[PDB]
This record gives C-alpha cells, sequence and structure tokens, in this order.
C-alpha cells in the first residue's frame, strides 16, 4: 500500500519528534552546554544510526510477507531474540505512551496555570489531565485507525511549520520578548552558554532525558505488510529520518543556546533600561544577577530562562499559542504511534505461543482483529506510569528500556552474523557487523551509566527470557 | 594421594582464613554493627555454600582420573564456560596473591612503626616490603613445592593457636590493655556496638572488604589428581571448611564487638579515674569522648579502638608478638596457595589451545612441568597491584573477580542442569539447581552493588570470552 516517503519516512519523523523537541530541548542546552548538547545529540544519533542499520539488515533479509517488527526479527533471527525483543520493545512503547501523554498533560497544565484555570496542585493536575487524555487515546486507537494514516501528514505539516516558526522567530529580535531570556543572536550569550552548568543534573542524566527524543526509529519496521517493498523502504526511510531529526535537534540546540540566557528575572526593567555597571556578560540591560544561586544546590530562585520555565520555545517562536502549540500534535502523534504498536508486537508475540501465562492477550476482537486485551494491558501500564506525574523521572525509564531493545537488536544481528545462522544473509550495503557490536556495547554501557540497578534488572530479565525461550 | 582431611579440609581452611580474619575483622565490627557484621558473614557464607554445592556437583560428575581444577569444569560442562572460568579464576588468584602479600606487608610495616624502624613513608614501605615478599614467594612456588604439603599442617596449627590465643585473651581482663579499647565482656559495649556507625564506608563496601575472607573454597577442587576419591573428598571437605570458617568469623566478630569500644585514645588516666557525671557509655572510666568526630566525615582524631588501629587483635590476645603472629602464617599460606594455583589453572587452560595469543604461556619448564611463564605472568599481574599499597582498595577488586567466578560456576551448573547436557549427571545429595540459580543471581547482584562499572567491565569480558569460544 504505502510507498517509502508516506509509509516509513513520515512515520519515523512523527515517532521520533516527540516530547523533548519543544518542552525539553532548551532545558538541555541550559543544563548541559552547547558543546555538550551537541555531544548528546551526536551520541544519541550514533546509537540510533547503528540500530537503524541493524534493523535494515533484518528488513533486507528476505521475508517480504508478514507485518510487524516482531515478525522480521523472529523470522530472520531465532525465536529467543525475537521473544526477548518483542517483550522489551512492547513494554518500552507501553511506557512511552505514558511519557508522551505526561508531556502533553504537562504542556496543558503549564498553559492553564498562566490563565485562571488551576483546580489542584501542579503535580495533581497532570494526574487528572493525563488520565483523561489516555482514555481518549485508547478509544481513538480502537475506533479511529482509518483516520490515522490520513491525519499523519496533517500532523507532520503542523510539526514542520512549528519548527520553522520557532526558527524564524529565533532570527528576529523583539525587545518585549526580553526579560524571559531571548536576546538576538549574540556571540556573548553563545560564549556564555558554551560550556556546562549542570544545575541539579549531570551528564548521562541530561542524556537520559534527551534520548527518548531519538527513539521511535522502528516505526517503519513495525509496519511491513502495510508497505510495498520492505527491502527499499525501511533502510531509505529510517536512515534518512534519523539524519533529518538529528540535524533538526542540532539546529534547535545551537539556536536555543546562541540567543537565550540561562536565567532571567520575570520583571521588566523600564527604570534603568540600560545597565552596564559591574557587568559580566550578556548585558543589553535587565540586570540578570541575583537569579543564579550563590549555593551550588539544585535550587534556582528564578522563573524563566533556559533553566527554570521548561517552555521558553513559546516566547522564542513568532506565534506561540497555535503554531508553537504543535507540542500537542507531536505528543499525541507519538503516543498514538506508540499505542497502536505496543499491543501489535504483543499480539504478534502472543499468537506464536511462547510464554505460558500470556496467551490470553491474543484474542483480537473487532473486525480488523484489533487486540483489545493488549490495548487494555498497554493502557494499564501507561496509567500506572502516568501517576508519577513528572517527565524528568519518567524519561530515565523510557531511555533504559529503549536502550535495552536497541542493544538487543544490535547484539542479535551481530550474533547472527558471527554464528553464521542458515537463514541470515544480510543483503544490505552498509551493515558491518562489528559496528553493530560496538553499538550494542555502547547501548549497554550507556544504559548502565544512566541507572545501574534498573539496567541490571532489565538485563537480568532479558537473560532470563533468553534462557527460557532457548531451553523451552 | 592425600585423604580428605589433610588434602581438602586443611587446604580449604588455609586458603579461606586469609587476611581479613586478624587485621580487618575488628574494623568491620567497628564500621558496621554486630548485627550487620553477622549479616555480612551469613551472606558471604550463603554465597560460598551455594558455590560449594555447585562445585561438589562438578566434582561428583564422574571424571576421577586426570584430575585438576580447569579439568572438572571443562570436561563436565562445556569448554565455553570452562575457558572463561579458567581465566576469571586464574586472574582472581593472581590478584589475590597481591592482596595477601599487601596485607602481610602492611602487618610488617605497622609492626616496624610500633618500633623505631622507618625507612620511607607508610604507603611506600608497603611498596618495598610487598615487593620483596612476592619475589621470595615466587622462589618458594618454583623450588619448595615439596615442603608445602608438609608445612601446611604446621601453618594450620599456628593459625588455630592464634585464634584460640585471641579467644582466651578475650575472656580475661587486663587493666593495662585498657586505653587501647578492650574492656572485659560486658553488655554495655555489646549494646553500644550493636548498631552501625559506617565512618567513611557503607554496607556493601564493608562487605566488599570482608568477602575475600570467604574466598578460597576451590582449594579442594584445585588438586583432584592429588586425591584418593574426589567423589567423597571434595563435597565433604569444602562444605565443612566453609561452615567451620563461618562459625569462627561469627565468633570473632561477636568477641570483637562485645568487648572493644569503637574509639579509644592512647592516653592512660590515673587522675580522675572513674567518671560520675556526663557519661553515656564506658562505665569504667578513661573518658573516651571527643575522639568521635563532630563532623560526619571519615576523619577521626584518635589512634586505637575498633575504628583506627587495625591491629587490636594483638592487644586482645594473651601473647601477641609470636602467638598472634599467625597473621604472617595466614597471609603467606594463602598467597602460596593462590600463587601455585593461578598458573596451574592457566597452564591447564593454555594446553588445550583455546585463545590465540595465550598459548605461549604453556611451556612448562622445570622437572615437574611447572609453568615458569605462567609464574612470571602471575608475578607481573600481582606486582601491578602491590604498588597500590592500600588493602581497602585492593579488596573490592578481589571481591569483584571472585564474585564473577562464583557467579559463573553457579550459573554453569544451572545451565547444565537446565539444558540437560549429555554428560551432566549431577550425582550429589544437596545440589538443587534453583539454589545454584539463586546463588548466581545473588553474586551477580552483589558484584554490581559493590562496584557497578568494574562489574559491568567483568561481565562484558565474561560475555566476550563466552561468545568467542561458543559461537564461532
Amino acid at each position: 500500500k504505502f510507498g517509502w516517503i508516506k509509509g516509513v519516512l513520515v512515520r519515523c519523523m512523527l515517532n521520533i519528534w516527540g516530547v523533548m523537541l519543544f518542552i525539553r530541548m532548551t532545558w538541555i542546552v541550559g543544563q548541559a552546554g552547547i558543546a555538550y548538547s551537541c555531544i548528546i545529540v551526536i551520541m544519541a544519533t550514533v546509537v540510533t544510526t547503528i540500530t537503524g542499520c541493524s534493523t535494515s539488515a533484518i528488513a533486507t533479509n528476505g521475508f517480504v510477507r508478514g507485518g510487524g517488527a516482531y515478525y522480521l526479527i523472529s523470522r530472520s533471527l531465532g525465536p529467543e531474540f525475537g521473544g526477548s525483543i518483542g517483550l522489551i520493545f512492547a513494554f518500552a512503547n507501553a511506557v512511552a505512551v505514558a511519557m508522551y501523554v505526561v508531556g502533553f498533560a504537562e504542556t496543558v497544565v503549564e498553559l492553564l496555570m498562566d490563565s485562571g484555570l488551576l483546580m489542584i496542585d501542579q503535580t495533581n493536575d497532570i494526574r487528572v489531565i493525563g488520565t483523561i487524555t489516555v482514555i481518549l487515546l485508547l478509544g481513538i486507537s480502537v475506533a479511529g485507525m482509518e483516520w490515522e494514516a490520513k491525519a499523519q501528514i496533517f500532523l507532520l505539516v503542523i510539526l514542520i511549520t512549528a519548527i520553522f516558526n520557532y526558527f524564524i522567530g529565533s532570527f528576529i529580535a523583539v525587545d518585549s520578548k526580553k526579560k524571559f531570556g531571548f536576546f538576538s543572536y549574540d556571540a556573548g550569550i553563545l560564549a556564555e552558554n558554551f560550556g556546562p552548568d549542570f544545575r541539579g543534573q549531570t551528564f548521562f542524566s541530561v542524556f537520559s532525558i534527551f534520548f527518548p527524543a531519538a527513539t521511535g526509529i522502528l516505526a517503519g519496521a513495525n509496519i511491513s505488510g502495510d508497505l510495498a517493498d520492505p527491502q527499499m523502504a525501511i533502510p531509505k526511510g529510517t536512515l534518512l529520518a534519523i539524519l533529518i531529526t538529528g540535524l533538526v535537534y542540532v539546529g534547535v540546540a545551537i539556536s536555543a543556546g546562541a540567543c537565550i540566557v540561562r536565567d532571567a528575572t520575570g520583571i521588566e526593567s523600564n527604570f534603568t533600561l540600560i545597565s552596564n555597571c559591574t557587568d559580566a556578560a550578556c548585558k543589553y540591560g535587565y540586570d540578570f544577577s541575583s537569579c543564579r544561586p550563590t549555593v551550588e544546590g539544585e535550587v534556582s530562585s528564578c522563573k524563566f530562562g533556559l533553566h527554570n520555565d521548561f517552555q521558553v520555545m513559546s516566547v522564542v517562536s513568532g506565534f506561540s499559542p497555535l503554531i508553537s502549540a504543535g507540542i500537542f500534535s507531536a505528543t499525541l502523534s507519538s503516543a498514538l504511534a506508540s499505542l497502536v504498536s505496543a499491543p501489535k508486537v504483543f499480539q504478534a508475540l502472543c499468537k506464536d505461543n511462547i510464554y505460558p501465562g500470556i496467551a490470553i492477550f491474543g484474542k483480537g476482537y473487532g473486525k480488523n482483529n484489533e487486540p483489545l486485551r493488549g490495548y487494555f494491558l498497554t493502557f494499564g501500564i501507561a496509567l500506572a506510569f502516568i501517576l508519577i506525574a513528572e517527565l524528568n523521572v519518567i524519561a530515565p525509564i523510557i531511555s533504559n528500556f529503549f536502550l535495552a531493545s536497541y542493544a538487543l537488536i544490535n547484539f542479535s544481528v551481530f550474533h547472527a552474523s558471527l554464528a553464521n545462522s542458515p537463514g541470515w544473509r544480510p543483503s544490505f550495503k552498509y551493515y558491518n557487523m562489528w559496528a553493530s557490536l560496538a553499538g550494542a556495547i555502547l547501548c549497554c554501557v550507556v544504559m548502565f551509566i544512566i541507572n545501574w540497578w534498573a539496567a541490571l534488572l532489565t538485563n537480568v530479565i532479558v537473560l532470563s527470557l533468553y534462557i527460557y525461550v532457548s531451553y523451552k
């Protein structure tokens, strides 16, 4: 049905561009430096590029028939790595649904607190808004699959116009947009933001919050039967969408670092508008001292800038409330693409009976065999993780499970190309199995640097599932 | 052909009773509580008991003739697990030689600092004494193998005389032995020490310095050709020596906590002997306040007690300088039993050619085919760790590698009894493969709790050495 642009490239660019593009890129260039945000984006692009090569080698190992990213992995490689990846990835998308709707609810709550609508506290309005938007997304996943492929191009032309709106707002200079940060492209602010601050966080804890902005590269491989030719659509879409989103992340990082200060008092200075006595840097005025804390703690007695407000891409963009309100489009599109692909892999795993007490989640109800017990279990896991209503503590879990799945893929293709499996002839031009080994080692090492006990628990679960399906 | 007592039980009780019995047990009951020291000894005894059951299942899987240490593991299980255990264990003993001679050199250096002999600073006299005692132990390992099996019983009666001397000195009460700690058995100091302090260290960092006191349980399974029947000597000796040394460690920990204060200044107090007011503990006098630090750091302005002097088992003992000088016997006997067993496993691994650039170290010289290249490589690996002249930073490495080896054994027997290997008939009464799975998961978790990056490095080395030998 689909080609390669509308089927793989648009779906990967909608699954990748999620929460951290708008509401957490500027906080990453505020915590880490520009030279560290570039290293963060280049590392999370190297990881996803190696995993994209490794899944294109699976998608070019024959097997045109059969939809689902579980099917290509369990047919090309063994059923052990297939079952392990089809459980870890179907848990990673089920918790990524919670991440994207927590980011959406946080955006809605931080829009309504600027207005008069504030019912309960900030960490309890997200638990209310995030609950309603996950039962409205469950209904649109079980009764609105025919409009999703029609509305994906509308969501993409919302999203690309939102990014271009942010950029063409970043080139202009408005003095009313000052006191929230956002002076013009200044080499003083560019030199000040060049270099880390790490207020509260650290490197490989800013990377852990970044890395779910790089996940979603298996949105092309998850639909194989929907495509026309999976030998030419899945590499050419994934390894192009990864490059496009990496360049957009690098450009957004440099644009947010080169024109926004790290802290800014939310009060206009019309008395003494030009202040240069005892000046340090970035002085068009406004006297942005006394917001940087004297103590080295996590506290910062300010309300705007790159460090505090979480939402400064609204005031940098030319028109915030509708055009830069493509935060909603990105979050709901990524949560929709992760809500119809977490039971899909799970239904494909429960049909081929592998795990004992799991085959009850395979009865696909409805007309198109949509798995309702898979949808309800994904909804249960998602609603179990919405209740921790803070994106900065959901994201080191999504990063952990997606690094586990992307280490398992890059290790399974290396083990297949090393053990010389009979049905593993990887007819792809740039595969180079030692690069997939280096990618798997890098994913495991970064997953352990982020959070060592969760990484140890996830690797013990992966080894237990592998030694179970091996000696079944 | 030895029996089962003087070939397995004596060798295991000499390899297990190493450094941490005399010079680092009172510091463990000073850092942790009495209850936490008992939990530490019981956890290490559980780990070594599960590994003793798992190596008894290997030593009772036939294979009487052609005995060895690498031989039983490589011939009952596969060569893939044997060729990795025979490198991790042969590196663990090669670095344990450095640990035992660093403990011996530290004992010699502190005995010379109690006298007037002092050449250079304290962290450089250990680098001098530790280098001389590792080139003298190399000559004994290549020349004096005939005297070793006849002097092991003499070293054992020295060691048991030292333990009984410590105990019968602990029951008596001497007024002159006060101000170094060591009041008599009383419930006040027992209630004071029942509870953690953790000055500088933490739990699973006091356990990491403890756990080399439990290692050495494979000294019975390292000489199988030197035994009459390995089916009855190795299970009945290992799991008896582990119980004996665990009861001795529990008794020494309780007898060190129930009569020694945690802090005691070396100033005798004749004037104002017995205090009346402002007293919390120590109802005999000497006013041991103001040695506890007001700050919460690792610094302590004191010189004796349980926390500081490192040698208080000389003070508690009846006659220190020759009877409680079994520290030298324990350290040199354990370093000798780890110096003749690190190339022995390595020679047995290099004869069956597995690794490409390793086969040079198999040229056994001498009259009894003792590998001088393996001895020189073990001497080099030990000399690369003697230069780090601090036992509290050597011991979390020995603990890491021995937990890796004891996780690999307890996982190899579980993988053999789960895969139902054709040559794995574990004729042993108390094997129960899920207990070996629990004792492998527990070692893999504790090895990561101690030091996560070294555990990740060791697990990546183990997985590399398993995927290299297995799937090639």
